[PDB]
């Protein structure tokens, strides 16, 4: 229940979760445009996020 | 039990809840007007929340 | 066991809760009056809240 | 297990337990008169506490 | 196991556990006289405790 | 695990656990004497602690 | 596992165990003198404990 | 895993054990000298500790 | 649930997963470029990560 | 998994382990030259530390 | 899920795990060059982790 | 799960860990130099450890 905030700060933004287990590759990515927020939990499936273009970034050790 | 505060800051703000699984996909669109508040939490069925347009939110880690 | 807690400052406030589950939908409508106050958790059925009408609203994360 | 703090400020405060389930109702309405306090937990059977009339409250997140 | 603190400021004062259930009455009622003090847990029959009289009362959240 | 520090500013204090369960009655008066201290847990048998008499007590909730 | 400590400022000092339990009396009484330390768990047996004569004695909650 | 620290500041200190249980008797003595240091569990068999001659002691609530 | 924030500096940073096992190896290596972020859990598979190339990095422990 | 740390500040200086159990007797020492550090843990076996010779002890509470 | 970051502030920085088990031996060691961050769990595997040559290294105490 | 950090000042340091058990033995002698560092967890098989010539030490409780 680790969650993520990030928000772009400019557009075309890009948001990848990465599979947990043995196997890693990308599984989702979601997009963001300038503005939009997404608040993402790892889970059972995304042990890792993966964060292309410039965004704003907030997690439980602090912001970027 | 973890979750999120959105207020939407001008009309027509939008909240989607990503449905948890090994599936990605935008399961409700809750839609918000200038003022409206929404209180959401992660749950067995919503692992991220997405926001589009204007708003004002809180998490854990604090405002955005 | 966690709530969030909504006093209306002017008339006609209102308090939804919507159901947790794979479908969400307004399950109950609560109305408030100006000065009236409403503390609610959190529960097996209210996996989200909403709030139409200029309401002050106290979480875990602090002050609206 | 987590509980609130009222105090009526004057006569005739009210305040509603609603019931906890599929269900939402008011099961219980308790009258307060001016100074009578009450220290209400939330129960299994009430997932909600609502405040009619000019009262002073507190909750773990603070004064109302 | 957490509870409140009540101490009379004036004769009088008066104590009254209200039944954990379906149920909400009255099923004792502790007198209190100036200077006495009750410390009182929640319990598995005491759910919500009202306090009549002019009454110091300690609470999780602090003095009323 | 809970207890509460009770000690008598002037002699014939006095200190009262009442019953746990659907009935309350006293089950024990301990009488205390100036300067005399007394720590009293809650426990399987004792939901409340009354005092009678002018006496100095300590809850986690602080100084009464 | 909770705890008392209790030192005697001056000669003969008493501190009392009484039994956790529906009955409540004094188990056993250890006698203190001047300068002497003692550090008293709660226990099984030993619900309260009662402090006759001049004594210092800290406990969770502070300092007597 | 409570413990309490105790550093002789003279000679001739004596640290005493008491048994857990209905009884309770010195089931232990442990003799310390000018300087000698002794770091003691409450244990399955020690519920109260007992010092005979001046002495420093450090507890989970402080410095004696 | 542990995590640790990698964000490159500079093009061409690399972030390396090792097994966790008797056996240790490269199982993944993710490439990053100037400005992307990665957010990693240490899982079931990942019991350390090396970072190759001039990045950013918080842990639980502090800024890098 | 409580501990406490031991310097010999002079040559010559010893550490004792007693027993857990009903008995309470000596079943290791081992003996610190200047400079010297021990750090031991509480376990199964040692429910109490004795420090005989001039010694720098760290515990929970703090500096000896 | 306790962790040590280790950043080699020189090049030829030497991370050498140590088995846990009845057993002390190097398991594997990993190198690392100026600049480059490792972040080590301790594991089923990992109970000692040694650093050879100039680096610079957070640990849950702080750092060295 | 607890751990020390050590860091040996001068060449020729030397860190031993101590049997678990009835029984306290050396099992493990790691030899440090001029630099270098050991981050040692005490496991089922440590339940002390020993530090033989001029180091640098961390602990839970703060530096050596
Ligand atoms: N499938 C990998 C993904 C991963 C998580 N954390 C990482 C750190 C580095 C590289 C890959 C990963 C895993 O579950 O472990
Ligand atoms: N179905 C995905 C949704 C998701 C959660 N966190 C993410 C982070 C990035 C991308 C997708 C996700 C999951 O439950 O894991
Ligand atoms: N039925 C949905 C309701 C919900 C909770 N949190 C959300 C966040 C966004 C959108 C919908 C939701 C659920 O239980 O998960
Ligand atoms: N019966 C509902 C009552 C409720 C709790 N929290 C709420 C928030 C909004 C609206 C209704 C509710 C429930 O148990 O969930
Ligand atoms: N019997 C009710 C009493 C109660 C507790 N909290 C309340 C708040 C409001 C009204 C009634 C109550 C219950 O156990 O739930
Ligand atoms: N027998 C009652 C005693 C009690 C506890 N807390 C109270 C508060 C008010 C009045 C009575 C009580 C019970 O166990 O619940
Ligand atoms: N035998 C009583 C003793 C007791 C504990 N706390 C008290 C407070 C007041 C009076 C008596 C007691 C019991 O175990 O509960
Ligand atoms: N045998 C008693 C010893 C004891 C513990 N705490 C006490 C306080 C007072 C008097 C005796 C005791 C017991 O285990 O409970
Ligand atoms: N396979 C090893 C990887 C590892 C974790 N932590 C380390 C520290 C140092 C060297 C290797 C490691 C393990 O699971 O334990
Ligand atoms: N064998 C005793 C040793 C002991 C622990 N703490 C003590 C305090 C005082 C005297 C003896 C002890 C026990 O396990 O309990
Ligand atoms: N195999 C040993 C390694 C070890 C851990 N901590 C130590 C401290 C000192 C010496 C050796 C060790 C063990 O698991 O316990
Ligand atoms: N074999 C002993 C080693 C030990 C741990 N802590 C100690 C303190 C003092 C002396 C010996 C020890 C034990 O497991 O308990």
């Amino acid at each position: 229940s680790d969650f993520v905030v990030i928000k772009a700060v400019e557009d075309g933004v890009n948001v990848i979760g990465l599979t947990r287990g043995t196997d890693t590759k990308f599984h989702h990515s979601e997009k963001l445009d300038k503005g939009e927020v997404i608040i993402a939990q790892f889970t059972e499936h995304t042990s890792a996020i993966k964060v292309r273009g410039e965004a704003l970034i907030q997690t439980a050790y602090g912001e970027m």
